[PDB]
């Protein structure tokens, strides 16, 4: 029993972390075979026009106590990567991939190439991340982990004026509408991720909290009417789809457990608790609950 | 910015799961140097649980019983003995990813990070904090036993807890790593309870000067209150008494936020009374208790 807010073992991405430092700026990168992979904003704005002043010993990468030569350097969209002489001893099998908003993953938080805590997140709808990020922390990655590969899913760049984060997949490209400069810049209005919380819901019930319970169902035009009044997201049939191995395992239909979150919405929790929260928690997926309510291991 | 619950990076731990196997019971052990700890019910079956003799079950057993599999490989048991509710299995081989690390007891309201393992592997990390009952709520599920609850300041692991069993109630409770259980529950199989929970006021008030950090003020009030003012409201709320260990913890927050702590404990008696009035603080609608102090300092600043 018991619901925790869980992060992936974050040992085969501790042993990516390094230090990468350009002139006064010190952030992390990311070691993975022999390149090093950063927030462009390491060299700082025209970055094809600052790079190419650039030479390799200006970058000076630390992995531990040991210092990394840099022998090449070139630009991917917002991230930097920085060939170097070695290649990782550590480097697990990983890929790139881009996530969509709603998606969770974990993230290593580091400073001077040091990992410091780590924590699950979700990709907010409105593609920032409320993380928790201090100076020095830009080139922190997100990741998931599937069977043994490490899918590397973010890289902290900059932190917006409200204190949301914003970041780009490990290709550079950006996830919402943000840039890599000083400007204003702000999040758009959030929206919560409805099949999330339709999955912690789910997970709730496994717990054996069920006073939310109704003997109600809808349907999902009547629930999308509810959802878009609310700023939830849309419930497609994708999410119910995918909703379906909770939905079988405690015999509550993802429309029946949509009236009972159409109800909390209009009527809130009333002084009562799900999982110890008074909130609806949206950053739990689907298959995050299930991964946890049926122990899978790495 | 931005306040999370942060669990110390795993992979120091990671290094050291191992899966024990005795008889038809199979669990997590912790492979430091070369020595395997686990809970030492791994020896007893089903029937043995409602009253064991420890002490005569494992003279029975010999090094062969105990399979230890540290990934694929099969470690070799050279010698067992027990200290407490922990089972320590010799073996042939020191774990080369040994980190440097402490056997640490906590008190109450301490936080650690907990790695959850089955069958050896490492499934997930959570943050965790000792309740005053002496329960953890954890996520635990059948198999998870010897799993592992630490902290990791600096570059030494310093090992707080080992799991040992899930209450009636669905929390869980454990042992040091020297086999010493946390709250007056014993490794059998008979009726036990935990003791009704309280909030960690401390933490509360290391939580409340987070939010200040971060730019929440909507819950300061202009009030004060004595110590014993806000202990005799507190322990109404079922909120474990705040001592003056707890007020001198708080200083250096207070210092940096400029907020008395029996002037945020003023702010607590009042949050407490009203509730949030939908209002949230740090994201939550209900008053975090498993920060502590010590936490707040580190995320806030470094
Ligand atoms: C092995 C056992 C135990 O509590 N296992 C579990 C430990 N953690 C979570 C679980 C969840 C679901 C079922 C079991 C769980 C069984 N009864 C008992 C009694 C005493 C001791 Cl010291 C250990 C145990
Ligand atoms: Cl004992
Ligand atoms: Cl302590």
């Amino acid at each position: 029993s018991g619901f925790r807010k869980m992060a992936f073992p974050s040992g085969k991405v501790e042993g990516c972390m390094v230090q990468v430092t350009c002139g006064t700026t010190t952030l992390n990168g990311l070691w993975l075979d022999d390149v090093v992979y950063c927030p462009r904003h390491v060299i700082c704005p025209n970055y094809e026009d600052l790079l190419i002043r650039k030479s390799n010993h200006n970058f000076l990468v630390q992995a531990g106590n040991v210092q990394l030569r840099v022998i090449g350097h070139s630009m991917q969209n917002c991230v930097l990567k920085l060939k170097v002489d070695t290649a990782n001893p550590k480097t697990p099998k990983y890929k790139f991939v881009r996530i969509q908003p709603g998606q969770t993953f974990s993230v290593l938080a580091c400073y001077n190439g040091s990992p410091s805590g780590v924590y699950q997140c979700a990709m907010r709808p409105n593609f920032t991340i409320k993380g928790s990020f201090l100076n020095g922390s830009c080139g922190s990655v997100g990741f998931n982990i599937d069977y043994d590969c490490v899918s590397f899913c973010y890289m902290h760049h900059m932190e917006l004026p409200t204190g949301v984060h914003a970041g780009t997949d490990l290709e550079g490209n950006f996830y919402g509408p943000f840039v890599d400069r000083q400007t204003a810049q702000a999040a758009g209005t959030d929206t919560t991720i409805t099949v999330n919380v339709l999955a912690w819901l789910y997970a709730a019930v496994i717990n054996g909290d069920r006073w939310f319970l109704n003997r109600f169902t809808t349907t999902l035009n009547d629930f999308n009417l509810v959802a878009m009044k609310y700023n939830y997201e849309p419930l497609t049939q994708d999410h119910v789809d995918i909703l379906g191995p909770l939905s079988a395992q405690t015999g509550i239909a993802v429309l029946d457990m949509c009236a009972s979150l159409k109800e909390l919405l209009q009527n809130g929790m009333n002084g009562r608790t799900i999982l110890g929260s008074a909130l609806l928690e949206d950053e739990f997926t689907p298959f995050d609950v299930v991964r946890q309510c049926s122990g899978v291991t790495f």
